């Protein structure tokens, strides 16, 4: 099994739920510009949209899309509990959770990490942001995590994405129930060996 | 069950799933500039985000998130085959097209909608759109559908994003299996039954 990353990347949520899951597997690193791997070989290939993170099973199968990736992966791995069994309405809830972290959050640090990108196309987006976290904040008043008291692959992604905030300039300090649930994901000895092995 | 929609929106994507599925549902329409419901009751105490779609089950329980929505919606009906089951690759695989949809195209349509948004924003989204729609079209060349020979909410969800390009003046003349696809579809009898009941 083959995870394609980038360090710091949203490929760092699949990274950190592999670890989690206790499951084995080889770490390809992807030049984001040439669309190459680390062994020189063409990553649109396994990519066609050429961006990370791809999983690569043992089969030569593959999957995109982190909230894909991070599914297969826990269900992989039941016993560890990083998704609700699926059917349950919990499931649901999961999957929803995993698509607002994509289409809400992540989507909105794209265009305020391009230094092209106008001064007037970042402040409209950072309004939403603010107000999107605000939400998510007063989520994670309820529980520690998303779901209630047992850690998610949701709960991995919005690490990753939430882990961005210190790149462009985004103090979460005005969210209590957000650095709390930093602090907590932050010291699992799994999140921290996925950083370790990424240089961060 | 009630479905939260605004005529047009992407709430047309559970809508479509919904009859799809031969499913007992309720409508109830959505004023976005407004946010109030039909019966005048604030929306945003039904989706805190203040966006369609959300689905209403019968007990209370709600559900956003189109991709979440759609596949709670399949797995009621299992016998129509609306998505791959549940744990099988081909159902990651769904779900990897339904995060696709949603913010790789969806979310690039969004910008394209608002007034506010200024002309270099536009230009980059139209561009962004341009590649990922190229990606699509190639999917849908040699196969009716995302998944393959059969239709799936994938498929739904697509063909409701893709009948927006009339309306933001996308063409779609460079990819003409995109629009193969489109009447593949649009012809089903759910797909014209839901256009229909939006008054469309
Ligand atoms: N919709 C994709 C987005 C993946 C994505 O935005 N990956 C970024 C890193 S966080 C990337 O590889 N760079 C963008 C690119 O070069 O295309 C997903 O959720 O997996
Ligand atoms: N992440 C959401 C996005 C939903 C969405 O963007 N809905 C639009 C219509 S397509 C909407 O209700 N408009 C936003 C608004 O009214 O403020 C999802 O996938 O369901
Ligand atoms: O969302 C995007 O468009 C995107 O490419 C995000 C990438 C983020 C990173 O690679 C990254 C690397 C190190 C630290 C923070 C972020
Ligand atoms: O993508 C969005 O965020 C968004 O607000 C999409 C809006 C879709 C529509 O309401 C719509 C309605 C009729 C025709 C085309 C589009």
């Amino acid at each position: 099994m083959k995870l394609y990353y980038s360090p710091g990347a949203c490929s760092l949520s699949p990274h950190i739920a592999l670890r989690e899951a206790g499951l084995n597997f080889e770490l390809v690193q992807v030049d984001l510009a040439s669309k190459k791997t680390a062994s020189g070989q063409d990553y649109l290939e396994v990519n066609p949209a050429g961006y990370v993170p791809c999983l690569q099973l043992d089969d030569g199968r593959t999957l995109t899309e982190g909230p894909a990736i991070v599914q297969y992966v826990a269900d992989q791995v039941p016993g560890k509990q990083l998704a609700p069994a699926n059917g349950s309405f919990e499931r649901y809830h999961l999957q929803q959770w995993l698509n607002f972290i994509s289409s809400e959050l992540h989507k909105s640090f794209s265009p305020l990490f391009n230094p092209a990108s106008s001064d007037e196309w970042k402040n409209a987006v950072r309004q939403s942001l603010n107000t999107r976290l605000g939400q998510v904040a007063r989520q994670l008043e309820h529980a520690p995590y998303l779901l209630g008291d047992q850690l998610s692959v949701a709960d991995i992604y919005l690490f990753v994405v939430l882990g961005w905030s210190a790149y462009v300039n985004i103090d979460l300090s005005p969210w209590p129930s957000l650095q709390a649930f930093q602090g907590r994901v932050g010291g699992r000895e799994a999140v921290q060996s996925a950083l370790r092995a990424e240089g961060l």
